[PDB]
């Protein structure tokens, strides 16, 4: 037998960091989730029994700590590279490292309409979250992404004209609710290494808000056709805003709200333009994906 | 052998609702998650295998379909009322309903600074919640709550004074962070019936909201000394601001931020004064509770 | 304000246990999960931001360790009993400690149909539960229970003869697949102190084989009129076999598999006698309860 | 802009099945979760809000529960290529077929050492899952993978002789605590199409049989001196033992357990060889990776 492939690292390496204005006393908070995996000249680990050539992955997470403590941990596609570079620059059989960040949200509270100095309240589940792999002779990728924005439209989605044959039972509509868990990623063009990288600094949390701002919005307004025309609405304009985005990925799941028919109880009128009372449902849920380049 | 209590109903039953003003165009929706359990003169289920006296609990689920269809489902302590109040009067042998509500947050979107007539967001997993207990010449027993409530501040917490023994490691501390998931409920004065819980319905939202504002700005203006001290000086303000509450109740977990001490590596500092990066940790947690009623 | 109840302490303690007979080389391992909360004369801590009175909830922590370092942790019933104990006799104005524990699964691997020496696996997630409430002056409150127990029968369950009305839907039937989690808690008579406790340490461990052994044969081998009749079955069987029990608790869900309509399909047969596959539910589900005591 | 990638089904479909013996009256039970995804000709569903092109998510749905119906759900590989190769075989502009299959278990109970004819146990969360790719013109590509089997070891690990600079802090040992989740996948030489999958059908259920025990003995047995190592070892013998599988991929987190020195209390000795009482941490985690293919 032989190692084909082989990484590893540490997981699940929560950090928090502060920063403190003393000139005005306004304080800021960071919280992420980091993973870290190398790759390189390691095989003798797992054939050999060679722990020699093992970076432990206590020490891995060791790393990560003081990383954050002399560097900005902001934005955390600059963090993610800064982390990566150590590595395969520290370890000369070290190759490849390969960084993900999940972004955690502290929005600082507003007080009697004042911004507060330092209380933060955790405005929802969704994440900034970042992918970078950095390797060896071959630069910087980093993916950026959101995740976990949850979002609802009562009307203004419709799915007809769909393919109908003996496995169909699915009603035409013009009119139905529209839920979905938002997954979105844009893809970067290849960095060269860090300096490129800290050269375009300012562009990612742009690039972050446009995402997000582009997909709330076209969200709210499409007079949807389907999840499928939506979600290419959206990645489209985003590829449009920044010319340094490569592809554009969407993952939404339609998770779906039930007409109820009550008519069998006095008559109730609950379905079509009568339909006010719906069950959502737990499971099943259809899947939409997309990947959007230029042409 | 005796039955000496049983109660039986549905549990974890979905359910949306949406108002359309046709005047305006503005769509409205409500989701919650709703349990139903029931007691009486139902022993013989149990002790004879006599289902006749089985309301069956899909038929719980359609009542509360039905019931959200022809009555306003806001504010939850009405809606939670009303449900309990129709199985005590329509089933004879039936004594007691115990109604539980989950209300989840849609929050109407704001698109380009304007509030959006059918599209919603999940701002955070923080749930409004009420329990209703509806008994058969006792009247209407409310319990209304707020959870999930995810908040930290950076500085502005001390905890020192603490009693020191042969079990004892902890240092003591004049600044740290504090974080906790606040679990926040007021417990109504007892109810004679639908008809004053109508009376009182205006009350239902003011409180809440009340209890929310005072929660936040306690906890972001305290110089706390203690997670005792500041939970205590929240239930005595929101007790004299709504004088048909009884008692409050909050249950706070104290989620710890460790320093890291760093000055093995290079001799960075890292600790007191010059703690900037921290680990959250994930368990175990100090847990805090306190009951507050009126002298 | 005046403050009516209070109780803080330490949530989420993982704890691992490891026993090493050095004259067979046999070795045995424990884990559980372990909550402690404290009541005493304490309310100044709340009202006065008075710490002197607070035993640090990290010194509980701590205490816990030392406990199980010196002390069996095994049965769990006498464990709680030592750890609440030691709480109410070593600290003069703490009068109650409420002890929750959770015993996780590490059933000896057998290699080659022998039991291997010092290698585990979680097989299930049920949990073995205790909860001792240690009040001074009035002894040692033991509940037992086991939870996460997840079982199915594919037949033998039926439900007919429930009230029927004009919110009924529901279909009669004499074949149909019951699920459930089961969820048992048996109370102890009260224990007058630690001694006492001791003097029945064989009884925690067999009462526990008899509740599972008493619920899986129940369960299996009735010929279910409900889940009301069945759990009631279980229960007075527990009763009748261990005198010092004062009352047995079951809390079951029905989790719900619903037949699939295929006719419309090729005039597909699957349902009543013919029907083969069906859907799992997984909300809403019934949850039906009962406590049992003796005559 | 354009398209360059798409797929799109229904996640999270729930399926039980029953098989009944009508001349011996045993029944065994079948229960999974089911995925499909398809890719084709379907870009102007998205660019052109072209919905003739789409079978819907709900089609899709039904087809699942169809095609079990029709069809043994055992092996899972043989289910999941008759669910795909029906796909691209009906609908022209159908050209892959992406199934997922996650297989819960119901074990049969054993009652008064005899097997029970209806009645089942969830004996873990542990899965066996199926990924079955299915394209049109370049046959089915199968990857079986069980997931979610939890072991532990109280001894007979190692960890030393690893990479030693500024940034190490952790101690070598010769005797640690060893737990992990065991995830396990082997790949399957490409196959033609259903014919060549239906040829080999019995050796689906064997090498997941051998594939476990060669996990469980290997574990047990190996005196570790590394993930890495140990792991190793058990791809290698799973190859050695089918000719038909090219690829081992084995991903095991490292859920560590620390000792705890209690020295300051008391003098009193949990460390080395007399650590008795240890902290399982939850967070973070090693995370260990390899494929291991054929040199
Ligand atoms: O937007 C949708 N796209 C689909 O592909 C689909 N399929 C389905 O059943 N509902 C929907 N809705
Ligand atoms: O606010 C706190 N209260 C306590 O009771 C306690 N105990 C502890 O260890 N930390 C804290 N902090
Ligand atoms: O065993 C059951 N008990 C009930 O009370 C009930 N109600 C229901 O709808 N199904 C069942 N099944
Ligand atoms: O088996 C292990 N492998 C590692 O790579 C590692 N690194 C670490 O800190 N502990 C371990 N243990
Ligand atoms: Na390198
Ligand atoms: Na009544
Ligand atoms: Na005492
Ligand atoms: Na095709």
């Amino acid at each position: 037998s032989a190692v084909k492939a082989a990484r590893y690292g540490k997981d699940n390496v929560r950090v928090y960091k502060v920063h403190k204005d003393e000139k005005t006393g306004v304080q800021t908070v960071y919280e992420m989730t980091v993973c870290v995996l190398l790759e390189g000249e390691i095989e003798t680990s797992y054939t050999k029994a060679d722990n020699s050539v093992i970076v432990a992955t206590d020490s891995i997470k060791n790393t990560i700590y003081i990383t954050a403590k002399q560097n900005p941990v902001t934005p955390p596609e600059l963090f993610g590279s800064i982390l990566g570079t150590h590595f395969i620059e520290k370890y000369n059989h070290i190759h490849a490292a390969h960084v993900n960040i999940v972004c955690h949200r502290w929005t600082r509270m507003d007080i009697d309409g004042k911004p507060h100095p330092h209380s933060f309240i955790r405005d929802s589940e969704e994440k900034r979250n970042v992918q970078v792999d950095v390797v060896e002779g071959k630069g910087i990728d980093i993916k950026s992404s959101l995740s976990g924005l949850t979002v609802l439209k009562s009307t203004n989605s419709q799915f007809w004209g769909f393919l109908r044959d003996e496995y169909t039972t699915l009603k035409e509509t013009w009119d139905r609710i529209l839920s979905t868990d938002v997954d979105a990623t844009w893809q970067w063009k290849n960095f060269s290494g860090l300096q490129e990288v800290r050269s375009h600094v300012p562009k990612f949390d742009a690039t972050w808000a446009t995402a997000r701002e582009v997909t709330l919005k076209t969200f709210a307004e499409d007079n949807s056709a389907s999840v499928q025309a939506t979600m290419y609405k959206m990645a489209e304009q985003i590829l449009a805003r920044q010319q340094l985005i490569e592809t554009v990925e969407y993952s939404l799941p339609n998770k779906h709200y039930f007409e109820i028919d009550l008519s069998w109880h006095k008559g109730l009128q609950n379905t079509g333009k009568n339909a006010e009372v719906f069950a959502p449902q737990s499971d099943p849920n259809g899947l939409i994906k997309c990947t959007v380049g230029r042409s």
